[PDB]
């Protein structure tokens, strides 16, 4: 097909993510190949080379067509695309669970692979809610949060997402009623804690979980917090005999400048998720981990097992391209790259600080953020960014980057400086 | 890692569909490699070839590692592994939807691409509630079904889950309250439809969706029923103004004998859902679709958008090797292939009928099923399929077979041999 073949069957017949069919304000623009940190799209009828500073949204972590995740992929496919996890197990399974295990905060013993990272939320909320009915408590079946968090899109994941963001306004009387703390300020303040606290203090006995992402929240507005929070959430979760769940499908795998984010306060959850880079961004795979004491005592309840299994449940190619991937960041020194990421990022947003439309800009690992005054018009600001050769997708009010740990210093820049021109034309 | 110590880390550190940890009656078998309609499985420290007779949970049509298939993977890796769908397109998820909505029954115009057949049914759900919030009518936002049924396993899903299969007096107070018709049964009897409208009909003004797999109940019993029923849900459901909605997450591309088993009705659904041999079992992969009023509707609603999109959305490897998939699929005779895999079934299953414990024997496409009058030993039943060459998983009361559609007479008389006789070693007590 031809790109304007291709633009045609789209508009026709293809959903977008949170899109209409036949009512988009801009078409979307053809991608024709993706080689290390770079996507080649079709503008004007022309290939151009251009950044991808989403990492294609967190999933890039070793940029596209990495070799040797390309060979992962295609040693694997010579021997067995996929078996079916019901009464078989294999080597790509063990060897990624093994990684897993070792590498994920102490005491997450056991490992469900799913297909998506909200799927994995539903299968944390799962095993919480079994494991309060394994205790003979099951009355404990509603979750708690935090405002400003993206849990996923299925119908359990939705509950907890930001009530506006995940425009809650609009599923009255379909969604199940959860308990919302306050928005998760930036700076420490133990009078938030000690909130949250008197918050859950009225809702334990009814409360199988608190489900939190750590550190920093993703697609409900890219804010930071600090991780003294997760010290606290973990000693109330102990005191309160409610259950910790760490969404970590965007933090994980290096991503806020710790192996997982919840490293950033030394914590263990009793449950965690983990998704978007897991693959390196090649394939779908998600994974959720609990502890031994969560999964004995599933199992020896009435169900005597955990009530979930999704019909490509560990895919052997999926599991066989992370374990390269996992391989691959913990052969290098991940750290120092991504501290050297973030010191790219904050030395090249710097100059956003002064303009007349920018409100506030943040760095977290290999996370950078121009927070501005008003609603960014992705009209202007995808090509504005396209002619300095970066492919960027702001949202709401927020001009954002997670840029491939493969980036080159003058890559990064490159990256901030087309971050900083569409934050001055929104000025504009 | 050896196949022993593969054990040692599965039975510390992986959990398996519906399974426990650490309480498990007997490990899982080592599987090392997969060719066409076979598997390699450790025995005993030595690995063995066995025929996948489950096609690896419906997945497996064109046998493991087709070379068409691995090409097509192979070929789109050295382009382009995954984009984001937020703002981009791309010629996999071009190919394909135009594929799907060409080969799926008509009138399913538009193609929404998520990760798993669990995730496609809560996007065919979410089509329904916003469709009747975009109408004005957010009352309507229970779902209908009948018992019997599976379609998934994320919260939403579960609610029309059958609720003795789904375990639902587990769930008590946690999932949503919808309304279940009774069984439905293998013969057509109108006044079963005629039972079904009048239920709906109370319902009609909560209700958004009928949610159906035709044809063939799967995971729910392996249950088949005449699809003439199809034909009377659609009439009911355009008469009362509830979406119909059809799972073929199972049923889809061939395995009943039809190209989809909605085709054996000859009606459409408003919304339809695609998954389990999307990629021709290489890859995670679902889709559903929905008709250009359902599309429009929710687009002209109070969000302007379906609120949904998934991290790996239209991922192009997965894309790829379904376009092949469903190329190979239509560029062959596969209507006579699963006619012959029918018969073959069939004649291979009919001696299963006389035998002490079998209550039933049935076939639909690809499909062969011997129903016991009790529950079938999975400590017995394994092994002594395995020491015929053959991979089988009952449950229930239930073995049976869901093939390759590449499979040999041959190797479908070793399949159904070894079916008869784990029904044979049933009636020994
Ligand atoms: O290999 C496999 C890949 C997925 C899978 C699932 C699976 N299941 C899920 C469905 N199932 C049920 O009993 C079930 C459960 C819930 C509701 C309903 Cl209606 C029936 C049997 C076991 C067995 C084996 C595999
Ligand atoms: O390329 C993409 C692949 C997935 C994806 C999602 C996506 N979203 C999802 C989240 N989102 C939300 O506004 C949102 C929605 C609900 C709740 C909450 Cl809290 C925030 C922005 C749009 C944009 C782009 C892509
Ligand atoms: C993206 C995301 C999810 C959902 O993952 P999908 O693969 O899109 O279903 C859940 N939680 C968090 C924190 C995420 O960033
Ligand atoms: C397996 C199945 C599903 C769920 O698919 P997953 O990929 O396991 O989430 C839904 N509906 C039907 C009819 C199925 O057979
Ligand atoms: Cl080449």
């Amino acid at each position: 097909l031809t790109p304007e073949q291709i633009i045609a069957v789209d508009g026709a017949h293809l959903w977008h993510p949170y899109s209409s069919i036949g009512r988009e304000a801009v078409s979307p623009v053809v991608a024709v190949a993706a080689h290390g940190a770079w996507l080649t799209l079709i503008r004007d009828g022309q290939p151009i080379e251009v950044l991808d500073a989403m990492s294609s949204w967190w999933t890039a972590i070793h940029g596209h067509g990495h070799p040797a995740l390309d060979q992962a992929l295609t040693t694997q496919l010579r021997v067995m695309n996929h078996v079916m996890f019901g009464g078989l197990t294999h080597e790509p399974a063990a060897r990624l669970a093994k990684l897993l295990v070792d590498i994920t905060p102490a005491g997450l013993d056991t490992v469900f692979f799913s297909d998506s990272g909200s799927v994995s939320v539903e299968v944390a909320a799962k095993m919480a809610l079994q494991y309060w009915r394994g205790r003979g408590l099951p009355g404990k079946r509603r979750l708690m949060t935090w405002r400003g968090g993206y849990h996923g899109d299925t119908f359990l994941a939705m509950s907890i997402c930001d009530p506006h963001g995940g425009m809650h306004s609009l599923w009255t009387d379909v969604l199940a009623a959860q308990v919302f703390a306050p928005q998760v300020p930036r700076d420490y303040d133990p009078a938030y804690s000690a909130a949250f606290e008197a918050q859950l203090a009225q809702h334990a006995g009814e409360l199988a979980a608190v489900v939190v992402e750590p550190v920093v929240q993703g697609a409900g507005g890219m804010r930071f917090h600090d991780p003294r929070y997760l010290h606290d959430l973990r000693d109330i979760c102990r005191r309160y005999e409610v259950l910790l769940i760490f969404d970590e499908i965007a933090t994980g795998f290096g991503r806020t400048g710790a192996l997982f984010a919840a490293d950033h306060a030394g914590v263990s959850p009793d449950i965690m998720c983990v998704g978007k880079a897991l693959t390196g961004g090649y394939l779908s795979l998600a994974a959720t981990l609990c502890t031994a004491d969560v999964a004995h005592t599933i199992s020896a309840g009435a169900a005597g097992a955990l009530m979930h299994g999704p019909t490509f449940m560990a895919n052997p190619l999926a599991c066989a391209v992370s374990v390269a991937s996992v391989e691959l960041l913990l052969g290098q020194d991940w750290r120092t790259r991504i501290t050297e990421l973030a010191a790219g990022l904050t030395a090249g947003l710097d100059t956003a600080r002064a303009l007349p439309a920018v409100t506030d800009v943040r760095v977290c690992g290999a996370i950078g953020v121009i927070e501005c005054d008003r609603p960014v018009d992705l009209a202007v600001a995808t090509p504005a960014a396209l002619d300095r050769g970066v492919w960027l997708r702001p949202f709401r009010n927020l001009v954002y980057a997670m840029p491939p740990y493969i980036c080159t210093p003058a890559e990064i820049t490159q990256i901030t400086s087309a971050m900083v021109e569409v934050a001055r034309l929104v000025g504009s």
